[PDB]
């Protein structure tokens, strides 16, 4: 990685391990506001499979605010995830690797073009949640999770109604770790800022099987296990929105 | 054209009310790297007529945190006149005698103009002046040089000095918050970092900086801080409880 872009072997990098108790409390981290992210059944939207990860376009109009006047704009969500038996979250708490992680990618709105937001500070900001095993099939993820057998093959893509992508995050919005770090594939820019919700959310053992045994990646390679492996801190500190 | 930015929601300054100030521990001390200057070569002083400005040159780097590093561009000052305080902070309504402002670059622009509106492109240091006992002598040999830029839009070049011995001892103990410059354009998204210890001046020397330089007809150079703007929901925190 530090091989074809160098960026990677920056000092402030993602995913990083979440350690609740040294993670310093501040009043100022406001609930997160979302605006727009339901979505009509049309336009339908691209749900591309890049080799690498299953990715969903998504449209203007998906607002989103860190703070007061610290905004963004969704441009797209994709998901990292382990093999049977085997979790691939990219951030880990106290070690622990969750099944699979949903990361919601948007741009500052102080920037026009995503290559401007690129190693600037907060030029974009990533949502992370962890997915957990639950007794329920999921409504939200089902939608997307259903049409992976249209894209299996590495490149191909598909098309599939317009959804509630808030619907796909967890339940309580004012309860979230939050740092600057990186992209967590080339070109891993910094000056990302992550926020990663405290609760999870959950789809059946059925679903997480559907996500990591039903694509294909680059020859005929399983795309599975499509995880960065956790970073350093190198004294940054994560941030909590709660005591 | 009256300055659009000017009537953001999120401008500074504020009056910053401390029990209201959240305290966050990840709010460790500011370092700077390259304050101590030789004294050659020199900086350039200058009365632009609504302030007094020192041009700073390039390798004073200041970082807010890990990851979060500036370049110093300029500093200039805040005062009022005769017995009346002109700093543009104001902390529980007090507004002190003046204030020392250090205006940084991030290291991720090249440019102020690629910084401006952009969050976290600028960063400002900023402290309060009031008076003390003894003469400042890092303050002196600026306050000594106003005789010479009296004019409006005068400048004159000064020896390098310890730019960090215009701040205050503490780096360890402020208020921070994001808001906007002062002057047009006014552009938000500015870091301001105002410290906890303020500077010390003697009586001549607050004087000195009131009753020296004179702005755009014939009108002394005074009282040359913004009206303190509404938080609008902003939360200011603090690096100590
Ligand atoms: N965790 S992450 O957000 O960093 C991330 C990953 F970790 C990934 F593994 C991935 S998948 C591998 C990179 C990739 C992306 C798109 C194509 C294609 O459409 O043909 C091919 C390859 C990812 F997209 C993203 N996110 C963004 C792409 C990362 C490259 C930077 C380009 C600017 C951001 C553009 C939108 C967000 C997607
Ligand atoms: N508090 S503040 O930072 O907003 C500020 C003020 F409130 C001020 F009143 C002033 S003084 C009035 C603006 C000015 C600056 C330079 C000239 C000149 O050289 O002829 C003329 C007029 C100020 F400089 C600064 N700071 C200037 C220095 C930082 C470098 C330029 C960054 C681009 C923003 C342009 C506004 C001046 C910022
Ligand atoms: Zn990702
Ligand atoms: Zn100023």
């Amino acid at each position: 990685w530090p091989r074809v872009s160098p960026a990677c072997a920056g000092r402030f990098q993602s995913p990083v391990d979440i350690r609740p108790q040294l993670a310093a409390f501040s009043p100022a981290l406001r609930p997160l506001e979302l605006l727009g992210f339901q979505l009509p059944p049309l336009p339908e939207l691209r749900l591309r499979n890049n080799g690498h990860s299953v990715q969903l376009t998504l449209p203007p109009g998906l607002e989103m605010a860190l703070g007061p006047g610290r905004e963004y704009r969704a441009l797209q969500l994709h998901l990292h995830w382990g093999a049977a038996g085997r979790p691939g979250s990219e951030h880990t708490v106290e070690g622990h690797r969750f099944p699979a992680e949903i990361h919601v990618v948007h741009l500052s709105t102080a920037f026009a073009r995503v290559d401007e937001a690129l190693g600037r500070p907060g030029g974009l900001a990533v949502l992370a949640a962890f997915l957990e095993e639950g007794p329920e099939e999921n409504s939200a993820y089902e939608q997307l999770l259903s049409r992976l057998e249209e894209i299996a093959e590495e490149g191909s893509e598909t098309q599939v109604p317009g959804l509630d992508i808030s619907a796909l995050l967890p339940s309580d919005f004012s309860r979230y770790f939050q740092y600057e770090g990186s992209l967590t594939t080339p070109p891993c820019a910094q000056g990302v800022i992550w926020t990663v919700f405290n609760q999870t959310v959950m789809l059946s053992a059925k679903q997480l099987h559907t996500l990591s045994d039903t694509l294909w990646g680059p020859g005929d390679s399983r795309l599975q296990l499509n995880f960065r492996a956790t970073q350093p801190l190198n004294g940054r500190v994560i941030e909590a929105s709660f005591p």
